[PDB]
């Protein structure tokens, strides 16, 4: 009670990634989407229990700003 | 911000993504949708139990702002 | 109001990475998204209990700015 800071949590209980699975847990901010300023300091709270990815799965648990950070179509993957 | 507690949670119980599936669990904000939205403490509350994606599925569990973040349409065919 | 302690934690309880799996725990800042801060652009709080990746898996637990740090963009069948 009585807060002036950031509020809005995303939570996960269990995560299982198997086989060619990539998971981003937390936050991804693309440059274009948001860079400082008097931006948001309040976000929607999401909470998941168990999440499993099987077979080339891409899973992002958290907040993606922009929509080019974790997911994409086809780029120059050189590593 | 100074709003005491944000109300509006999304909750997921079980998630299974199988086979080339992509899942966004959380909140996606496109740039266009929210830059200087410095106060959002009353949103929609959605709870789901089990969600399964099978075979090249896109699934977003959470909030999508802009409608362009996770479900980025075919914008880059040149890639 | 008067803050020195930032509110916005990414927490993890247990992590298991096996077989060519790589995990980034903390924060990954690429130069492009922001260099050395510039406000708190993002400090969204995420909390996960147990996360397991098995089999050449990529798991990032925390915040990725830029999307060029721990991973880069890939070649996936269907966007």
């Amino acid at each position: 009670m009585k807060i002036d800071a950031i509020v809005g949590r995303n939570s996960a209980k269990d995560i299982r990634t198997e086989e060619r699975a990539r998971v981003q847990l937390g936050n991804v901010v693309t440059a274009a989407a948001l860079h400082g300023g008097i931006r948001i300091s309040d976000q929607t709270t999401n909470s998941v229990e168990t999440v499993v990815g099987k077979g080339e799965s891409r899973v992002l648990i958290g907040n993606e700003y922009g929509g080019k950070g974790f997911w994409d179509n086809h780029h120059h993957h050189h590593h």
